[PDB]
Order: C-alpha cells, then sequence, then structure tokens
C-alpha cells in the first residue's frame, strides 16, 4: 500500500489537504439539521482522502461511516468551538451559548472544547484524531486498518516530537489524545438515542460513496 | 501518595487491589428465559457492585477525590467495568462470554454479544497481559466521568491518569517492545476503551437500571 510507505509528514500533508470546509447555515432543528446533511456530503470526500481508506472494499468503506459520522460531526464542532469558551460553533453564523440550548449534550461537547484548549490540540494533531475515529469507530481488511491505524500513531507521536517533548511527555499527550476519543463515542452514542425522536442509512451511504 | 509511587508499586498495589471472581445462583434452571436470564446476570452484577467499591477506593488516587467526585465516576464508569472484566474472563474462551465459572454461554442482545465477543479475540490477539488489564480498568474509572468535574481535582486526576501511562509504556518496555511498538500498542489499548464505552452505553439502553447516586454514596462510606 501506499498508505503503509508515507512518512509522517505526508500522512499530515494528505490529512490536511483532505480537510473539508467549515460550512455556513442557511427552528434549530431545522438548521442543524440541513448544516449536518451538507457536511454529510463533504464527509464522504474527505474519507475516500484518508490515506489506506479506499483500499478497503465499498462494503467496509460503509461500515466506517455508519459507525462514526456522528462522532466526526461531534469533534469537528469541538474543534471549531475550540477558541469560544462557553459556546458551541455550529457555524460562523450559528454561535450558541449554554442558555440558549439537549442540554447534556450541549455541556459534554463544550467540556471536550474546554479539553482541547487546556491541551492546546493543534490542527495536525486534530485531523489525526479524525481519520482515527473514522478507522476505529467500526473495525486481511481489519488487518490493513489496524497497519494504517498505527501509521496515524507513528504520525502523532512524530508531531510531538517535532514539537520539543520529551519521549514520557509523547506517550502521556499520545494517552490523553485517545481518551478523549471514549468521551466522543459517549457523545455521540447519547447524540443518538436523542436523535430518535434522521440517520443516515447503510443504502444512503453506499449510494454517496459509489459517487 | 499515588503520585509517588513508581511503576512497578503501580502495578503491585493494582494486582492486589483485584475483585474476586464471584459465581452466578447456583443451579439455575436451565434452559433459560429472557427474564431468568437477565435475572442471574442482575444477580451477578449487584453482587460485582459491593467488591468494585472495594476495589476503586483501592485504586491509587481514588480515594484522594471528594466522596461526591468518586460517585460520579462510578456513575459512568461501573458498566464499562463490569464489561471489560467479563472480556478479560471470556478471552481463553473462543465463541464464548464466562460470566462466571459456573455461567459460560455461547452465542447459539445478540448484537451486544458479538461486541463483547470481537473484543475478547481483540484481547486474545493482542495477547493482553494482566498488568495491563488492571490499568486499563484502572484508566477507565478515572476517565469516563472526568469530562465534567474543583480544578485541583480535574488537575489530580489527569496526574493520576499520566502515572498509569507511564505504568503502561514500563511494561512495555521492560516486556522489550521498542520505543515505536511501545506507542503503538498502548494507542491499540486505548483505543478499545472507545469500543468498551460503546458497549456501555448500548447495554444500558438494554425499575433499577442505574447504581444510583445515593446508593454508591452509601457503599462508599462503608
Ligand atoms: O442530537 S445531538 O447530539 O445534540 C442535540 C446532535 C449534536 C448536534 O446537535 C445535534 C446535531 C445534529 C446532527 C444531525 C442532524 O440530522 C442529520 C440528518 N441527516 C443525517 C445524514 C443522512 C440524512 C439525514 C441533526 C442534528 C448536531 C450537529 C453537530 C455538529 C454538526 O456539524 C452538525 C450537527
Ligand atoms: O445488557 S447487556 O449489555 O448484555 C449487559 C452485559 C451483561 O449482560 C448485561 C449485564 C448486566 C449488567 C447489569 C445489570 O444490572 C445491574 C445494575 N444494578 C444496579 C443497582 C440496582 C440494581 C441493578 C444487568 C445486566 C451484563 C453483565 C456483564 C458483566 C458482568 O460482570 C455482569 C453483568
Amino acid at each position: 500500500s501506499l498508505a503503509l510507505s508515507l512518512t509522517a509528514d505526508q500522512m499530515v500533508s494528505a490529512l490536511l489537504d483532505a480537510e473539508p470546509p467549515i460550512l455556513y447555515s442557511e427552528s434549530m432543528m431545522g438548521l442543524l439539521t440541513n448544516l449536518a446533511d451538507r457536511e454529510l456530503v463533504h464527509m464522504i470526500n474527505w474519507a475516500k482522502r484518508v490515506p489506506g481508506f479506499v483500499d478497503l472494499t465499498s462494503h467496509d468503506q460503509v461500515h466506517l461511516l455508519e459507525c462514526a459520522w456522528l462522532e466526526i460531526l461531534m469533534i469537528g464542532l469541538v474543534w471549531r468551538s475550540m477558541e469560544h469558551p462557553g459556546k458551541l460553533l455550529f457555524a460562523p453564523n450559528l454561535l450558541l451559548d449554554r442558555n440558549q440550548g439537549m442540554v447534556e449534550i450541549f455541556d459534554m461537547l463544550l467540556a471536550t472544547s474546554s479539553r482541547f484548549r487546556m491541551m492546546n490540540l493543534q490542527g495536525e494533531e486534530f485531523v489525526c484524531l479524525k481519520s482515527i475515529i473514522l478507522l476505529n469507530s467500526g473495525v486481511e481488511e481489519k488487518d490493513h486498518i489496524h497497519r494504517v491505524l498505527d501509521k496515524i500513531t507513528d504520525t502523532l507521536i512524530h508531531l510531538m516530537a517535532k514539537a520539543g517533548l520529551t519521549l514520557q511527555q509523547q506517550h502521556q499527550r499520545l494517552a490523553q489524545l485517545l481518551l478523549i476519543l471514549s468521551h466522543i463515542r459517549h457523545m455521540s452514542n447519547k447524540g443518538m438515542e436523542h436523535l430518535y425522536s434522521v440517520v443516515p442509512s447503510y443504502d444512503l451511504l453506499l449510494e454517496m460513496l459509489d459517487a
């Protein structure tokens, strides 16, 4: 695979160019649903640019997206709201605070954003985490996925070492970031059930990917 | 002082703090019904929650927290902790879940069963060690509920979490793994915790469900 031959800088470079744009919004449910739908179209294009992803069968690509799509939207939102304490930046024209807040998810999203802030999470680290979520949430195929995940781990470590972190600080920060993903999974699952009152089907995601 | 222990002392403390393996109610009516099954699992979990409290209070740094914060962490992690314990017990039993030594069940509800099976085979594949297991379980306890905690208490937990990370890496280096393999294995282990969170959430949704704040507090003060 070409993904397995990528260096850390190349992995970072690839993920950075694959970044979807920050979309604008056009009731709260309507605006967010409209935003989420348009975001999903970009997520498909982004996923197909994640190194090692298209090497998977179309069936495996769908399953990964079906499991991780809300986590990816959420970590995006959290990343966007990082420099706006006490507020969620769904869109540049849709900045919501706690009072406008569902409130349980809101607080957890706020807590994740504040966590990214105190860790001063970098954009290079962020795109690494986002692709990790894609490949891990729904995980020869499983073997290949785990190899790519090792690459992203090596990529994360290289970024930290280049930033001047000691070997100890490197495994600690690596641990801190990956444990945040556990909280992201939790927010996603709670969001899913609160959503059932709307979700991308297997067939829908397969059709979008085939474009 | 938890933050003063060495890596070997951390492992030693975690191993000594391990809860015992419990049996489900002896001689239940077989085969099972959906009710009688859940009746046995509920009974087993309720008896396990008691020993988990004892284990929790022996986890380095946990008793340093206020009772309120201790309850919160347990309120968030208790099902995760029961599940990773289940997955650990089931490692040497391919295609089976070992809820109890007298309660070994195969696939033949089913979605969670499959998820637990996959995780167990994942542990078996990685050759997960006991010293690594108790570290992961301690991480779950301290991490699952940390994300809504005063600032000195949240900072303290992260230091203990950093300590267990050091302990994991120390175990891997001591075993002979290269620095790259150490990073990779550490990552693979913590990513599984995300799956465990997922299984816990699916299980939760599946009159007395939550352990209740008051019960957990009472068991803690005792």
